[PDB]
């Protein structure tokens, strides 16, 4: 019973022209903020439309690479970090002792944006955008994504090998406020847009996969319940960055092209429903790149919030899915 | 069928500078015009032969193709590069010439060490490289047809990276002529349609071991019949070119499993083969460009090298062990 399915892949391409003006404005923005000496070398990193139920909000990542880091990690937490620095630092003005001020970069970066507005941060009428500031560091990957990006049966040692020369960002979140978080946003696009095991997968009919089709459905689904419980908030601490971190251990579980044919739309949205709930039940979802932070920890996410989740998806897949309508 | 070709790679993989070329990338980065350098075996039967090709940046480009050649240009364009014009040509017979005399006067610096060929107690052949940074010309608009093979997506990715120009003579003595040799490499070693290919048991294919052979067997035979000369104009290059033809035939990693090393070489050598007789092999990247025309290479020279290939493969290819 995929037809259901089908169709709500359909609407949700009805409502993408969707448009790009905010590329104007990010653009004018980055012509300031490079006059200023900390934020020379920043360059956009990329739309990218964090919630696929509101194509009228978009999020938009501007890098700043860093020349020379050591990296410090805060206690055990293995995604945060302290900057620490190795010529003339254009950033010496956010010096709070050997640390790089979190909270000094952001309260500059949020100036020059507020200076722009007479002519992070989120900016206005049914437009919105969300901008974020990330370090840039083209050096090795720290020690704690040794083991992560489990790609090489999938899509081979090779390119897992090839996707770890590029650089590592590190963006601006609490863990304690002087602290930096392990960000890969670049590598999971890539992976998304070149996700077979073949080559040349979704380019001809006799290769066509529906990886990407249950990852917009997975998303849907949770974003569909999140604004029909909006009220309890229960689920306001899930996002679909949990959903897109379980559709990647599926593809590793999953490697073959064989196993995600677009006859099998329901089996394999259904394989994916699973192993999301199996995530909840267990409190265990991996980092994708981090293996051993988890992001469905009792510290981060209260038990019954996950079993009010769990609960529901269960109740919506037992009935064909009454979300989707 | 496979018995003799594969003691044939077995022997060829026991048989496989870094110092002479770094002190020569110093002493030539110290000259202006030649300030942005940098780094970027042609034979498989002499190991004591390398080969190395320096890059250089020139930053803005205007090409001119030489007379609907498809392949060699003069390029037109705070330019470091202004004491070699000849007009707005680029003149490579000036650039080529200041190159030499660095390294000329470099390998004074070694104290026996004598584009330019070095010799060392061992041979190095380094070449220069231009490299645009630019989109690809429009002779190579229809080339590179892997799209069936390696895919669009990636046709698009290669698509994107730089083209490199080589001072060649057309004669004329200061045309540039269009090279791939990186995006050669790069299909070579990551060369299959399931991006596991060759990195499990199940998916060990035939490609590289098919391409070293018929190098070989082309490298044999110009030693056997070094006398005659028949078979100088002949290279590497045109085998690898033939080869990525037959990949783009053959995109499915199925039609190179390595059971089937025999059928997959005896394939390559027909094709091979095929391109002598009818006097056609279009440049991979260039499609037209042919490296079999007779204006380049004599058609009885062609004749001679199918007559040769044919006895070989005729009697389980004899000249694979006698040297
Ligand atoms: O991938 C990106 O760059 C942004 C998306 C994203 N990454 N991310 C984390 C990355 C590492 C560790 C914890 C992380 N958390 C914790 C959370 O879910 O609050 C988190 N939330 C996110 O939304
Ligand atoms: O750098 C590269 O592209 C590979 C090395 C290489 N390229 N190349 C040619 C490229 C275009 C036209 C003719 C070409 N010929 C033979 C010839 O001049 O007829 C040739 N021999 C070579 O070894
Ligand atoms: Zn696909
Ligand atoms: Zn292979």
């Amino acid at each position: 019973g995929a037809s259901k399915l089908r169709a709500v892949l359909e609407k949700l391409k009805l409502s993408r022209d969707i448009a790009g003006m905010v590329k104007g404005v990010v653009d004018h923005l980055l012509l300031r903020l490079k006059c200023d000496s900390a934020f020379r070398g920043v360059g956009l990193l990329n739309y990218e439309h964090v919630k696929i139920s509101a194509p009228n909000e978009f999020d938009v990542m501007f890098k700043l690479e860093v020349p020379r880091i050591q990296l410090e990690e805060y206690s055990n937490t293995r995604a945060y970090y302290f900057v620490k620095f190795k010529k003339e630092n254009p950033l010496s003005q956010f010096l709070e002792g050997e640390i790089l001020s979190a909270s000094k970069m952001l309260s500059k970066f949020r100036k020059i944006i507020k200076e722009e507005i007479n002519d992070a941060v989120t900016l206005l009428e049914k437009i919105s955008v969300d901008i974020t500031l990330a370090l840039e560091s083209k050096s090795s990957w720290p020690a704690s994504t040794q083991e992560g990006l489990r790609i090489q049966n999938w899509l081979s040692a090779k390119v897992r090998k090839q996707l770890r020369l590029k650089p590592f960002y590190l963006v601006p979140k609490h863990a304690q406020e002087e602290t930096w978080r392990l960000s890969f946003s670049h590598i999971e696009k890539e992976i998304l847009n070149n996700h077979g095991k073949s080559k040349t997968c979704c380019e001809n009919k006799e290769e066509k996969c529906c990886r990407k089709d249950c990852l917009k459905l997975m998303k849907y689904l949770l974003e569909q319940l999140k604004e029909r419980f909006k009220d309890k908030k229960h689920l306001d601490k899930f996002s679909s960055y949990h959903v897109k971190t379980a559709f990647f251990h599926v593809c590793t579980q999953n490697p073959q092209d064989s196993q995600w044919d677009r006859k099998d739309l329901g089996l394999c949205f259904d394989n994916c429903v699973t192993y999301f709930l199996q995530c909840l039940r267990t409190e265990k979802l991996e980092n994708y790149f981090i293996p051993e932070f988890n992001l469905f920890s009792s510290n981060l996410i209260d038990k019954r919030s996950k079993e009010f989740l769990t609960k529901q998806i269960e109740y919506e897949r037992n009935n064909e899915f009454p979300v989707f309508d």
